[PDB]
Order: structure tokens, then sequence, then C-alpha cells
């Protein structure tokens, strides 16, 4: 079979459109010839059109280079998820470039394009082969382009000498189509197809936003390829089947803008760590100063088992979650799949094997303030015991331990947030609250009744409300039924609690009922994603309302308050308002697909290191500490009445 | 460029070897022609050989059919993991068949094969195109074949009219190379390459064994393709640098044998469920019978808060694990990746959305026997309270709840076992043991000391030993250090405990030390994969061994025993022996890669439903129940001594 390609290989030119017709007894060969100079990269792009009547007899296209062969067919055919098919009549591909070194010198390159078909009568085609002027990407310079499910794109980036780490930020002005962004190494071939893109590099599915962080040391040669591949359907990105438009002539054209920006330096790490440590060591320093001043001026002129049980429970609850999150982080590091953790990729600063270092360093406040509260409670206990030789000190010990464990579990959860972890930190608080309530009720004894046995009934209702939330997830009318059930339960539980402990009585009862109804309407506005956290927030705010009612009844001239109580309460109110502002900024969400969560990402504001969530962590820790301080030292004037005052 | 393929397309013959030389000015074209008859499937296979000097100028091969174009190059190039390359001189592929049905009638088919190269002098090649006689697979008939990294294979299976579910079992005699087995649907194209095989169907990585279960209703047309693809390196399958035989020219040939077998029916499900329920309801029936007999013959002629605390802890520990395993199962069902859960794939029988129904139904014994034990203890407590108007009843309630929770947590773990789940069920037991020991020590009071505070020191040593095991995993001499440490700790802890409670005393001390040293030797022989479970087993065996000294001392004519105690001890001894036998048959392991774990899979022996692990579950539950019964009813004869006997 002696065939000479050069006999019919037409010497073709770049940037020229060739029309043709091919059938069984015909085949078309085009020969393209060019030269590559040193220290310069040239990419070639091939475009083929064919009309859609060629369904049973497509047009087969083959591209031959010195070491590679590529091939496809027009129109491209895609298989849907629900037995549906799509066809695209325009196909474009970029051929893998070969860099030229000064030692090698300029090289001559030859390319062959073969177009064939098996149509009995004839198939029409149009061909166009061009060079790419915009192939190499520059730092800090935004680049716009367009992609299609049959026309994938990819570009080249070279690391600058000084830069040690970069971030690729990709933004589109509209979702649907949804795509995949991949980063791969230089060596050919380049996997830019739907069925092999998620094989080599690191990739992220995206609809409106995407961000990837890279380090120089992981790329030999200090260069990489960025590949953009569109998908035929939006099922994987939270959408439905094909959204046909007026122009859809099948095409899903997505307009994209890409930027590559250098990352921060380690001085930012040092400054952020020092600030975070000092802002909370200031509390210890101030407490020591106040104690020293009081000693200089004013002085001159049983529960152990209830502590060790909680310690044991905390340790043996914390260990497995630590192991699980370690496994998650290792898997994410190894595989390169970045759709596992729901980070805030715009301000996820890594350190070592850690992906988001800031989100873990932000939890220092919980631990430090819990330890300081434990120290204060221990001081009070020691002083009381020495004076005797103040009854619920075990409750305050449990409070401090719960604060510290909240910090620890939040740090564990933020290693890799997904939809299989929030439950641990949500449920530890339920366990601690149940233990504390049971111990308090037993310590109070029945005596009269006591009260009306509402506490364990409410806790049980909480238990199967959590069970029901586990069973049915956003299931028809069950959602509204359980929502109304829990709201009414909280309402009448607060009602009976305030009644069992006189116009102020029913005035405050009506106020509390109105506040609970306001909570109900707020929940009606925005549906609650998770039931356990919703109930926990309602429970905490109900306790705050009860504390407010208690202090308002104490402030009716029956008793007095020291400077420390009202200083603590005003600090608590201010800090709670400040924290509640930041609580409503959600930069990610495990409720939806990773792309939808990525749509909400935001840059960070404080010293270029901390986003809204870190500030929320800080403020919540401070507010909880001050609220606990209010709770502990509220009854101090009653010490004036001697002979075994209120405990 | 008008070119006629038929001018040089030599009419070629099947099963004939064609040799040739091609270069820049020469291209070889072969035309193959055949016919497909109705109700018959034919597949075509293409083979290309090329020598090794064609490194910079390979041979490019293109295959053209009516609706598909395929292409590759010889020698095939593969990229390693640490910057290495491999080249293969022989390539072969199977073309996607098109089945002809009676309404369409026989179809004439034409195929073109084009061979080209850009060598400046000349490149040699050899080509052979054949039909496949053995393409369709039959039921219960083994089939042998051979595969290579550059010669993937795949076959077709059609569901019989009556079989509703099948199992594909693949077996090879030697690992290294390690391969991938995939199941996909009928519609072309077929992904049989390293970079796209894990995209559409369901797949498993294998070295010696593989097993996949399929249901008919998931496949339109009731047929599928089974694809076998070998890998260039063994890194993903627990392997090191690829092994090269003395003979090998590079080629990693793998001999495989594949069988397809129908699955079991629902009658087995019904029979197994009935047997599992009744074998444990027999205990309730016998207890009721003995109570009725005792009533007919012999009669004719404070802790509440502890129970509720334990219940709260159990519930709020159990829930998040349930959510986590639900998420795991949903993910493994959706993504089709069967390397996530470490099942025993040879006897994993699905039901609904459950992948291994037997491994969960085998846990009924724990729950049922725990309920029976709790009922017995409650009866004893009620009778004692009625007689008064019997001290550690809270401890026995704790044991019953612990049996409940062991059953529940093991059932949760077996939903999808991997290297993230054993920690929960391991740690709950440590938490329960610590709480119970603390309660016992506090209630018994120091009085004298009490003892030497050995228990708290031992538990602390357990604490940071578990922490260290979390930190260092098989890290050089540290492994041996911690091993010797906890064996020594157990030895002297047991020595102190027995000494604090007389040649018999020294005899028993020597016996206990020798037993602990035997444990140390056994641990030296086989390394402990997990530290926490090793410590738990050591503690359990030491506990029943301490019970052994207790009874042997009690039978020194000072006191007697009733029929129930010695029946219980003989029962627990024999059932512990049987359970310990079944405990050493490991059919899966998360220590290694999924393929290495699959190497240990085994069929199931009991009623075609239950493997060895299920028998272990049953026997362990029964043995634990009888040991608890031994503990509860050991001191009954001393009730003869009235006036406030021992509590
Ligand atoms: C019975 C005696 C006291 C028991 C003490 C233990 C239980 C009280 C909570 C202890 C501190 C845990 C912190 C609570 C909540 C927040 O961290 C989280 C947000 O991550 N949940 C949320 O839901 C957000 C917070 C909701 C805010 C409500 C409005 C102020
Ligand atoms: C201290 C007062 C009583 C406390 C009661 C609660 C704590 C004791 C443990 C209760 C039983 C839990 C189950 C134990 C073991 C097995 O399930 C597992 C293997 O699945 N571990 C294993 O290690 C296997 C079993 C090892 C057996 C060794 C030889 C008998
Ligand atoms: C479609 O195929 C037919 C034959 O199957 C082609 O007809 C002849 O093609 C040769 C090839 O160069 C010409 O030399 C003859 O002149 C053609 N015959 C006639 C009567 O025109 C036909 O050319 C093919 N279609 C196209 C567009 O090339
Ligand atoms: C293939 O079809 C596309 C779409 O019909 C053609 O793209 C058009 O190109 C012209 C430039 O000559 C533009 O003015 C039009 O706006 C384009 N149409 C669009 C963007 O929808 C393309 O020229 C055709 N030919 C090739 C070789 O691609
Ligand atoms: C290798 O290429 C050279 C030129 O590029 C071929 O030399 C001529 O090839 C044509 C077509 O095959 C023949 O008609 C001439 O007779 C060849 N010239 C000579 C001097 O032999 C050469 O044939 C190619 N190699 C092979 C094996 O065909
Ligand atoms: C390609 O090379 C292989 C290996 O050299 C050839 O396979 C040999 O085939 C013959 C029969 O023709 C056997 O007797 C040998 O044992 C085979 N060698 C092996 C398996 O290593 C093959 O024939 C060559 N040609 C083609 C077209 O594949
Ligand atoms: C190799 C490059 C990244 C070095 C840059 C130095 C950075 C990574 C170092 C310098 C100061 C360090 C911090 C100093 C103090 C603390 C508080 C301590 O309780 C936890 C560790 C932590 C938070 C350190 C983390 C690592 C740190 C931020
Ligand atoms: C025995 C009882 C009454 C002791 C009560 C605890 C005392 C020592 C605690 C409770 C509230 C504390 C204050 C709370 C907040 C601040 C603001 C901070 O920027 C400096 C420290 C300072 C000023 C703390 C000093 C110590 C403090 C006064
Ligand atoms: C009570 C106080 C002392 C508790 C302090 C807990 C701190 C030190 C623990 C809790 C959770 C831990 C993290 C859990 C998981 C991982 C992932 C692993 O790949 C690197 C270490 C890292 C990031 C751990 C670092 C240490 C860590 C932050
Ligand atoms: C040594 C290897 C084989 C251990 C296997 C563990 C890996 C493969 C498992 C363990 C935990 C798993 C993840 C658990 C939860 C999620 C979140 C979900 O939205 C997508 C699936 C995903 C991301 C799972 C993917 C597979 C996974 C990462
Ligand atoms: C005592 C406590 C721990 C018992 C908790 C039982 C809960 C977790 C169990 C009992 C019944 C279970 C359900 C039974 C059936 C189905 C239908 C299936 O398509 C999805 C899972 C789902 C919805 C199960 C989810 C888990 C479930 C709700
Ligand atoms: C959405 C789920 C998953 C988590 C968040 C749920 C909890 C923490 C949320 C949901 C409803 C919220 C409350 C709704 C309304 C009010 C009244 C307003 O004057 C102060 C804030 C307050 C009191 C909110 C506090 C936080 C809250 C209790
Ligand atoms: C302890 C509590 C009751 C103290 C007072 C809390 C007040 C000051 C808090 C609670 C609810 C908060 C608001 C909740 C929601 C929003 C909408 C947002 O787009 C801007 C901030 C804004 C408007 C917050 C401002 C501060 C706010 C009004
Ligand atoms: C549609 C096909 C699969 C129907 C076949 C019937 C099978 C699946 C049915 C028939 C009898 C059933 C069992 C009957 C009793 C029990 C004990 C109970 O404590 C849990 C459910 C369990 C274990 C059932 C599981 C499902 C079961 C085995
Ligand atoms: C108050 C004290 C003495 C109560 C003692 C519990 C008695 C009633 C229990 C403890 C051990 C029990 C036995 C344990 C196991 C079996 C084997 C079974 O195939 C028949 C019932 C039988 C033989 C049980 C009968 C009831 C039994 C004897
Ligand atoms: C104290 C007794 C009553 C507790 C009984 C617990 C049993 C009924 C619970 C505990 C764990 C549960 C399983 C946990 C996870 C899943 C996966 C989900 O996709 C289907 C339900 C299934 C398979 C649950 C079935 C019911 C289950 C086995
Ligand atoms: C109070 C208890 C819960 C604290 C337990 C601390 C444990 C979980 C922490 C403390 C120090 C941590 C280690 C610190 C550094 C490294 C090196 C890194 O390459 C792998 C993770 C590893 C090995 C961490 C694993 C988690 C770790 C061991
Ligand atoms: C291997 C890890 C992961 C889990 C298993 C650890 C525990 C359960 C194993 C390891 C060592 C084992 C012991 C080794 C030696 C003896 C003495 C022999 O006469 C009876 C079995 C007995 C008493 C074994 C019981 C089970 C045991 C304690
Ligand atoms: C409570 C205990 C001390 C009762 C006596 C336990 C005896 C009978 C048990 C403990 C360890 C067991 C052995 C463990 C492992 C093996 C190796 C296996 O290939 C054959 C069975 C054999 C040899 C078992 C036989 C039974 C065995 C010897
Ligand atoms: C409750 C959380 C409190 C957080 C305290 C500070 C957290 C410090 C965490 C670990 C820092 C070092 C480990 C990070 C990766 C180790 C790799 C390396 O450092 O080289
Ligand atoms: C401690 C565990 C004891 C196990 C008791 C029996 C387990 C029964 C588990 C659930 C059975 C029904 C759920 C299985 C899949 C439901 C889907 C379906 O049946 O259609
Ligand atoms: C490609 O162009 C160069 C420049 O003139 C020429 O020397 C070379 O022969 C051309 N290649 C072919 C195959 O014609
Ligand atoms: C290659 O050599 C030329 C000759 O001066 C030089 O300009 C160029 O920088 C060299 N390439 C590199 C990468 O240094
Ligand atoms: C293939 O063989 C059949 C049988 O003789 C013949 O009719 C047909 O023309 C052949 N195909 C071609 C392209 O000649
Ligand atoms: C098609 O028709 C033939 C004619 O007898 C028959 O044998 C064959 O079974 C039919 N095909 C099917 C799928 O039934
Ligand atoms: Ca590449
Ligand atoms: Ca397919
Ligand atoms: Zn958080
Ligand atoms: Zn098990």
């Amino acid at each position: 079979p002696r065939r000479d390609p050069f006999d019919a290989a037409r010497g073709a030119d770049f940037d020229h459109v060739y029309s043709g017709v091919v059938n069984l007894s015909t085949e078309n060969i085009y020969s393209f010839n060019y030269t590559s100079q040193p220290d310069q990269v040239t990419a070639v792009r091939v475009y083929v059109n064919s009309s859609s009547e060629n369904l049973n007899y497509p047009v087969l296209v083959v591209v031959r280079q010195q070491k590679e062969v590529l091939s496809w067919q027009v129109p491209l055919l895609f298989q849907g998820l629900y037995q549906r098919s799509y066809n695209y009549q325009e196909v474009s591909r970029t051929l893998c470039p070969s860099e030229a070194t000064n030692e090698t010198g300029p090289l001559q390159q030859l390319i062959f394009v073969d177009v064939a078909s098996m149509a009995p009568l004839g198939a029409q085609y149009k061909l166009l082969v061009t060079k790419l002027k915009h192939f190499q990407l520059r730092t800090n310079v935004a680049f716009h382009f367009t992609a299609s499910p049959s026309q994938p794109q990819y570009f080249l980036y070279k690391f600058p000498k000084d830069v040690d780490s970069v971030i690729i930020k990709v933004v589109s002005e509209m979702a649907y189509p949804c795509s995949v962004v991949s980063v791969q190494n230089i060596m050919c071939p380049v996997y830019d197809l739907d069925h092999n893109v998620e094989f080599n590099g690191v990739y992220q599915s995206m609809t409106k936003k995407a961000a990837i962080t890279l380090q120089k040391k992981d790329f030999p040669g200090e260069q990489f390829f960025v590949v953009f591949v569109i998908k035929p359907e939006d099922y994987a990105c939270g959408g439905s089947f094909f959204i046909q438009e007026k122009e859809n002539n099948l095409q899903r054209k997505k307009n994209l803008e890409v930027t590559i920006v250098p990352s921060i330096k380690e001085s930012v790490y040092v400054k952020s760590s020092l600030f975070s440590v000092f802002i909370f060591l200031s509390f210890y320093l101030g407490c020591l100063l106040v104690g020293f001043v009081h000693y200089l001026r004013f002085q001159r002129k049983k529960y152990k088992i209830y502590f060790w049980n909680i310690i044991t429970i905390a340790v043996f609850y914390a260990l497995p979650v630590i192991q699980l999150v370690i496994t998650y982080q290792t898997v994410v590091n190894v595989t390169g799949n970045q759709d596992i953790c729901y980070y805030n990729f715009l301000c996820a600063h890594p350190l070592g094997v850690l992906s988001a270092f800031n989100n873990i360093l932000s939890n220092l406040g919980h631990v430090l303030l819990g330890f300081l509260f434990l120290l204060i409670v221990l001081r009070r206990d020691i002083l009381h015991r020495r004076a005797l030789e103040p009854k619920h000190f075990g409750l305050f010990y449990a409070m401090g331990i719960a604060l510290m464990m909240e910090g620890v579990l939040s740090a564990c959860y933020h290693v890799c947030p997904n939809y299989s972890n929030f439950q641990f930190d949500t449920s530890f608080m339920y366990m601690i609250a149940g233990l504390c309530m049971l111990k308090l009720y037993q310590t109070r004894h029945p005596d009269i009744n006591a009260s009306a046995y509402s506490a364990y009934a409410s806790f049980a209702v909480v238990i199967m409300v959590t069970v029901l939330g586990v069973v049915f997830g956003k299931n028809d009318v069950w959602f509204w039924v359980i929502f109304s059930a829990i709201h009414v339960l909280a309402s009448l539980a607060l009602s009976t609690q305030i009644y069992y402990m006189y116009m102020d009585r029913m005035v405050l009862l009506v106020v509390g009922n109105l506040v609970n109804w306001s909570f109900a309407l707020f929940g009606l506005i925005y549906r609650p994603r998770d039931f356990a956290s919703y109930m926990l927030g309602i429970f905490i705010c109900n306790l705050l309302l009860y504390l407010a009612f208690y202090i308002i009844m104490k402030l009716r001239s029956s008793e007095k308050v020291l400077p420390v109580p009202l200083f603590c309460i005003v600090a608590t109110a201010v800090m709670w308002a400040a924290a509640l502002y930041f609580f409503f900024q959600n930069l990610s969400s495990w409720e939806g697909t990773p792309a939808e969560s990525r749509e909400k990402n935001r840059e960070c504001i404080l010293l270029d290191f901390f986003d809204d969530h870190d500030i929320w962590h800080f403020l919540s820790a401070t507010a909880l500490f001050f609220s606990f301080l209010v709770l502990l030292t509220l009854d101090d004037d009653l010490d004036v009445v001697r002979r075994d005052q209120i405990p």
C-alpha cells in the first residue's frame, strides 16, 4: 500500500478557512509548516465545522505531528444522564506545544491534517488552523476568554524567580454552564477532555467562582498548564438538565476571566500569630493587675469526681474526631480533589500539611478564656473552703470545660468542613447540658414536687426532635410540623419556667412569649438548615432572656449590684451584639454542592489573614466568657446577710 | 486535495501478518471488509509491533470505522511517579462492536487502518487484525486470558431471562502487576485506558482477587462490558518499584481467570433472618420456662440518676456516628468507587441501600442478650428493695448498657469499614470503664488508703499510651518501647492488685506474671496493628483471669457455690474458647491497601449467608453475657449467713 502524502498534501496557510466535501472515495490532506524560535512558545489551534445532517456519517479528523497523533469526529456526541443525547457541530483543539531551548536552536515543525468520511453521497466541512498569540499568562493581569463543551481551553504559566506561591482566581459573570478548572504539569499529553481531566493535576468544579493555591516547589521546571473544561449538563453542579436558550444551534458558551496573583509572605503569619496571642494574654495581665491592686489597697486598708468524670468524657470524645479529621486532611492532600473540604478558598492560608491555618489559629480565644475562667472558679472555691474551715461550683467547672472543648472541637471541624462533622461539636453541648441539668435537679431534690417536672420532658422532646430531623430531611409538611412543634415547645417551656419562679410576673411572661413568637417568625422567613444548631441557639437565647428577667427583678430595690456585675453585663451585651453581626456572614455552606458553596467565598479583611468567621470565633469566645462571669458573680450583695447566706 | 483511499487501500485478509516500512513520504493503508449476521456479536482486534530505535520517530496508527475513529502510537510511552518513563513495543486494541438485529438485517462493515511515520530514513512495523471467537461470556463457566499495560481487554455479558443478580469473580495466581476491573454499559465508546477507565461504570483495583455484585434492573438492555486494565506501576496497590523478571523488551503480562455466577434467592434471606431471631429468642423462652418451673415446684413446696446519665451519654455518643455512616454509604452508592469500604466482598449480600446486610443482622445477639441481662438485674434489684422494706447494681446496669452500645456501634461500623471508624467503638469502652472505675473508687471510699491508688495511675498510663499511639505510628524503636511499656504496666498493675487482696498468694502471683509474659511473647510474635484494641483485649483477658483467681480461692473449702455459678463458668469458658477460635480468622483489614485486604476475602459457610466474622459476633455476645452472669451471681451461698450479708 504505497501512498505518498506529499502527492496530495496541499501546502496550507494559517488563518485561512478551507471548505470541502469528502465521501467514501475521497480524503483530504493538508500540510502546515512553521518554525519555533528559542525562548518563545507557540501554540496551534485547529477548528472544524460540519453541518448537522451528517448524523449517521460523521466527519473524522486526524492531526499528525512528529511524536503525537490526535483524532476526533464532527459532530461531537455527548450522552446524558437520563437517556438523552447532545450533538455539537463546531470542534476546536489546541495542540501540545514543544518548547525551544537556546542549546537546541530554532526547530522546524510540520503538521498533517486528514479529513475523511464514509458518507455515500458526501459530507461538507470547514477547517481553520491558527496560531495563538495569547498563550502565556502574566502575573496580576486579568485575561478574558470563552469556552464550550466541545472547545476546551488551556494556557501556560511560568513561575517568576522571586515568587514562591501563587493563587489562580477564576470568575464568571453567570453560572449554568458549570465547568472544571484543572492544573497540570508541562509534559504532554494534556488531559483536556471530560472523561480524563480529573486524573493528573488538581481540579475544582466551578459555576461562578474558583480559587486554587499552588507552591513552586511542587512543579519541576516552575511552569504549569491551566485547563478549563465545560460540562454538557449541570447535574453535578446543583442544576437540572439542559437549559435551552434561544440561540441553542447547540452551544454552551461560558465567558471566563482568569487572574494569577502572588501570595502573602511569612511576616504576615508572624504578625497575625503575635496579635492573636497578645490580644488574649491581655486578659490574664489585666486580671493579675487588678488582683495586685486589690491586695495592695483593700487588704492593707466533693466536686472532684464531678470534675474527673467530665475530663474523662471530654478526652474520650475528642480523640476519635481528631483521628477522623487527620484522615480527611491526608486524603485531601494526597488525591488532589478539592471538592471534599468546604473551605473559604479566597482566604485559606496553608502551613505545612495544613490547608487553612488561620481558621484553626482563630480558636485560641475559646481555650485561653476557658482556662482563665477555670482558674477564677478554682480561686473562689479555694477561698470559700479556707474561710469555711457557693454550692454549684461543679456547674461552673463544667461550663469552663465546655468552653474549652467547644474551642477544641471547632478547631477539629475546621480542618476539613463537609457535611459529616458538625454533628460532633453540636452534640457534645447537648450531652454536657443534659448532664448538668440532671445533676442540678438531683441536687435540688424533689422537696415539694419540685416545680412540675418540665425539664426532662423538654429534654426528651429535644431528643426525638433531633431523631426526627435525622429521619426526615426537608420532607414535605413534616418540616413545618416539627418546626412549629419545637417553637411551641420552647414557648410553653419558658412560660412554665417563668410562672413557677405581681404584675411583673405576667408582664415578663407576655414579653417572653412575644420574643419566642418573633423567633418563630424569623424562622419562618429563613428555613433552618440544621435542627440541632437551631435548637441550641434558641436554647441559649432563651437562657439569656431568663437572665435578663432575673436581673430586672433583682433591680427592683430588693437587692443591690456591685461594680463588677454591671460592668460584666454591659460588656456581655456589647460583645453579643458585635458577634451577632458577624454571625450572619456565611462564606461557605455544606447544604449545597461545592460549587454553590464556592460561590459565596470572600476575601479577608483583618491584617490580610482573618475573614468574617475568624472574627466571629473571637467575639463569640469573648461574649461567652463575659456571660459566664455575669452568671457567677451576680449574687454578691446577698453576702451582706451573714449566717449562711444564699449558696 | 483530492485523494482516493481505494487507490492504495490493499484489500487485506484477517489472521494475516503484514510487515512494512513507512517514512515521511510513505503511508500504508489497509482495508478490511466483513459482514455481521443477526443475533450474533463479532469483535475485531488489532495488533501492532514496532522496534525500539523508533524513539523520537514513533509509528502512528489510525483505525477508521463508520461512526468512530481511534488512534495511538508505537512504542507506547508511560510516565512514572518519580520522573521515570517506560516504553512498550507491542500494542493491541478491541474495536467497539455493533450488534445486528433481525429487523435491521445483516450489515456489511468496512474498516480502514492507516500506518504513518515521520522518520527521515524509515520505520518498520508489523500488523495483524483478527476476529474474536471468545467474546461473549457464559454463566458459571470460567474463562482464562492474559492482559498487558498496553493491551487492555474487555468482554460482553448478557443477563439470562431468569437470573436477577450476578457476581463477577476475578482471580489471578500472582500480584505485581496490579490491575483494575470495571463494569460499564453497552453504548460506545468503551473506556479501556489508564486515564479514563474510572469514569463511567463500577470499578475495583485488584491484585489477586476481585468480586463485584450487579443487579439486572440497573442496566438497560440487560447486558454489560467487563473491562480489565493493567497498571504501569504497583504504587497504588501497596507495591514498590515495578518488578522486572529475568526474561524481560518491557512487558508486564498478567494471567487472569474470570467467572460469573448467579446470586442467592430471597428464601435464604428469610431463613437466615428467622434463624438469627429464634436462636436468641430461645434464651428468653428458657428463662421464662425456668422461672415458671421454680414457681410451680419451689414456691409450692438512688441508682436512677446513674442510669439516666449513662443513657444520655450513650445516645449523644451514638447519633453522630449514625449520620457519618449514612453519609459514607450514600457516597459509596452514588460514586461507584468500591475501594472506600473494606467489606468481605465474597459474602456481602445487599438489601435495599445496604451493601452488607449480613454483617449488620449478625449483631442482634448483643442487643437481645443485653436486654435480657438488664431485665434480670432489674428483677434482682426490685426483689431486694421489696425484701428490705446487692450494692453495685449500678455497675451491672452499666455493663448492660455497654453491651447495648457495643452492639449498636459495631453495627454502625460494619456499614462501611475503613480507617476512620474503629476508634469510636474502641473509645466508648474506655470511657465506660473509666467512669465505672471512678464511681467504684469513690463509693468504696479511701478508708485506709484505699489500696495504693494503682487504678488511676494505670488509667493515666493508658491515656498517654493511647495518645502516643495516635502520635507515632510504627515509628522505629518507639513501637517496641510502647509495647514493652504497656506489657510491664499490666504486669505490675496485676501484681499489685492481687497482692493487696499464704503460699497460694505467691503461686497465683507467679502464675499471673507468667501469663502476662506469655502475652508479651505473643505480641512479640505478631505485631499489634492497633494499640487501643490491643490494650482492651489485654485488660479483658486479665480481668477474667483475675476472676479465675477469685473463684479458685473461693473454692478452698471456706465457701461453696450453687448450680448456677458453676454452670455459668463452664458455659463462659467453652464459649470463650469457641469465640477465640473464630476471632483469629481475619477476612479483611484496613492496615493495607484495598487490594491487599481483598486478597483475604473468603466465602461464607453457615446457611450460605454468614461468614466467620458473623460467627465471631454471635459467640462473643454469648460469652460476654455468660461472663456477666458469672460476675453477678457468684456470691449466693453466703446468703445462708443472715443479718446483713455481703452487699
Ligand atoms: C445549663 C447550664 C449551662 C450549660 C452550658 C453548656 C451549653 C451552653 C453552650 C456552651 C458554649 C458553646 C457555644 C455555643 C454555640 C456556638 O459555638 C455555635 C456556633 O458555632 N452554635 C450556635 O448555635 C450559635 C450560638 C447561638 C447564639 C444565640 C444568640 C446569642
Ligand atoms: C470494669 C468493670 C466492667 C466494665 C464493663 C465495660 C467495659 C468492658 C468491655 C465490655 C465488652 C466490650 C466488647 C469487647 C471486645 C470486642 O467487641 C472487640 C472486638 O470487636 N475488642 C477486643 O479487644 C476483642 C476481645 C478480646 C478478648 C480477649 C480474650 C478473652
Ligand atoms: C463521492 O464519491 C463518488 C464516487 O463514489 C465520486 O465520484 C467520482 O469521484 C472521482 C474521485 O476524484 C472523480 O474523479 C470522478 O469524476 C467522480 N465521478 C463523477 C461522476 O463526478 C465523487 O467525486 C465523491 N464526491 C466528492 C465531493 O468528491
Ligand atoms: C464555524 O461556525 C461558527 C459559528 O457559526 C463561525 O463563527 C463565526 O465567525 C465569524 C467570523 O468569520 C463571526 O463573525 C461570527 O460571529 C461567528 N459566529 C458565532 C460566534 O456564532 C465560524 O466562522 C465557522 N467556521 C470555522 C472555521 O470555525
Ligand atoms: C523514505 O523516503 C524516501 C524519500 O523521502 C523514499 O524514497 C523514494 O520513495 C518513493 C516513494 O516511496 C520511491 O518511488 C522512490 O523510488 C524512492 N527513492 C529511492 C532512491 O529509492 C523511500 O522510498 C522511503 N522509504 C521507503 C521504505 O519507502
Ligand atoms: C509481535 O511480537 C510478539 C512478541 O515478540 C509476537 O508474539 C509471538 O508470536 C509467536 C507466534 O507468531 C509465538 O510463537 C511467540 O511465543 C510470541 N512471543 C511472545 C508471546 O513473547 C507477535 O507474533 C509479534 N507480531 C504481532 C503482529 O503481534
Ligand atoms: C517556613 C515558614 C512558613 C516559616 C514562617 C514562620 C511561622 C510558620 C511560625 C512563626 C511563629 C509561629 C507561631 C508562634 C506561636 C504559636 C502559638 C502556639 O500556641 C501554637 C503555634 C504558634 C501559632 C506558631 C505557629 C507557627 C508560626 C506562625
Ligand atoms: C472574687 C471575685 C469577685 C473575683 C472576680 C474576678 C475579677 C478578678 C475579674 C472579673 C472581670 C475581670 C475584668 C474583665 C475585663 C477586663 C478588661 C481587660 O482589657 C483587662 C482586664 C479586665 C479589667 C478584667 C480584670 C479582672 C476582672 C475584674
Ligand atoms: C486543651 C488544649 C491543650 C487542646 C489543644 C488542641 C490542639 C493542640 C490540637 C486539636 C486539633 C489538632 C489538629 C487536628 C488535626 C491535624 C491535621 C494533621 O495533618 C496536622 C495536625 C493537626 C492540624 C492538629 C494540630 C493540633 C490540634 C490543633
Ligand atoms: C487509603 C485509602 C484507600 C482510604 C480511603 C478513604 C477515602 C478514599 C474516603 C474516606 C472519607 C471519604 C469521603 C467522606 C465524605 C465525602 C464528602 C462528600 O461530599 C463526597 C465524598 C467524600 C469526599 C468521601 C470520599 C472518599 C473518602 C475521602
Ligand atoms: C435509639 C436510637 C439510636 C435509634 C435511632 C434509629 C434511626 C437512626 C434509624 C431507625 C430507622 C432508620 C431508617 C429506616 C429506613 C430508611 C429508608 C432508607 O431509604 C433511608 C434510611 C432510612 C430513613 C433509615 C435511617 C435511619 C433510621 C431512622
Ligand atoms: C441555621 C442553623 C443551621 C444554625 C443557626 C441557628 C441559630 C443559632 C439561629 C437561628 C435563629 C436565630 C435567632 C433568630 C432571631 C433572633 C432575634 C434577634 O433580635 C437576635 C438574634 C436572634 C435571637 C437569633 C439568634 C441565632 C438563632 C437562634
Ligand atoms: C444581645 C443582643 C440582644 C444585643 C443587641 C443585638 C443587636 C444590636 C443586633 C442583633 C441583630 C443584629 C442585626 C442582624 C442582621 C443585620 C443585617 C445585616 O445586613 C447588617 C447587620 C444587621 C442589621 C445586624 C446589626 C446588629 C443587630 C441589630
Ligand atoms: C423485595 C425483596 C428484597 C423482599 C424480600 C424480603 C426480605 C428482604 C425481608 C423478609 C423478612 C424480613 C425481616 C423480618 C424481620 C426482621 C427483624 C427486625 O428486627 C429487623 C428487620 C428484619 C431483619 C427483616 C428484614 C427484611 C426481611 C429479611
Ligand atoms: C435470681 C437469680 C438466681 C437469677 C438467675 C437467672 C436464671 C433464671 C437464668 C441464668 C442463666 C439462664 C440460662 C442461660 C442459658 C440457657 C440455655 C438455653 O438453651 C435454655 C435456657 C438457659 C438454660 C437459661 C435459663 C435461665 C437461667 C438459668
Ligand atoms: C437500642 C436498639 C433499639 C438500637 C437499634 C439500632 C439499629 C436499628 C440502627 C442503628 C444503626 C442503623 C443503621 C445506620 C445506617 C444506615 C444506612 C442507611 O442508608 C440505611 C439505614 C441504616 C442501615 C441504619 C439501619 C438501622 C440501624 C441498624
Ligand atoms: C488533649 C488531647 C486531645 C491533645 C492531643 C494532641 C494531639 C492530637 C496532637 C498534638 C501534636 C500533634 C502533632 C503535631 C505535628 C505533627 C506532624 C505532622 O507531620 C503530622 C501531624 C502531627 C503528628 C500532629 C498530630 C496531632 C498531634 C499529635
Ligand atoms: C491486633 C489488635 C489490632 C486487636 C487484637 C488485640 C487483642 C484483642 C488480642 C491481642 C493479643 C491477644 C491474646 C494473646 C494471647 C492469649 C493467650 C491464649 O492462651 C489465649 C488468647 C489470648 C488471651 C489472646 C486474646 C486476644 C488478644 C488480647
Ligand atoms: C479462656 C481461654 C483461656 C480458654 C481456652 C482457649 C483455647 C481453647 C483457645 C485460645 C487460643 C486458640 C487457638 C488460636 C489459634 C489457633 C490457630 C488455628 O490455625 C487453629 C486453632 C488455634 C490453635 C486456636 C485453638 C483454640 C485456642 C487454643
Ligand atoms: C483549639 C485550637 C488551638 C490552636 C492552637 C495553635 C494551633 C497550632 C497547630 C499546629 C501548628 C504546627 C502543626 C502544623 C503543621 C505541622 C507541619 C510543620 O509545622 O512543619
Ligand atoms: C444492633 C443492630 C441490630 C440490627 C437489627 C436489624 C437491622 C435492620 C436494619 C434495617 C432494615 C430495613 C432497612 C434496610 C434498607 C431499607 C430499604 C428497603 O427495605 O427498601
Ligand atoms: C518548511 O519550510 C521551510 C522554509 O522554507 C522549508 O525549508 C522546508 O522544506 C519546509 N518543509 C517541508 C516539508 O516542505
Ligand atoms: C539562551 O541563550 C540566549 C543567548 O543569549 C539567552 O539570551 C537566553 O536567556 C538563554 N535562555 C535562558 C533560559 O537563559
Ligand atoms: C465487501 O464485500 C462485499 C461482499 O462481496 C462486497 O459486496 C462489497 O462491495 C465489499 N466492500 C467494498 C467497499 O468493496
Ligand atoms: C429475530 O428474528 C429471528 C428469526 O427467527 C429470531 O430467531 C430471533 O430470535 C429474533 N431476535 C430476537 C432478539 O428475538
Ligand atoms: Ca500533563
Ligand atoms: Ca460506555
Ligand atoms: Zn466555626
Ligand atoms: Zn465486627
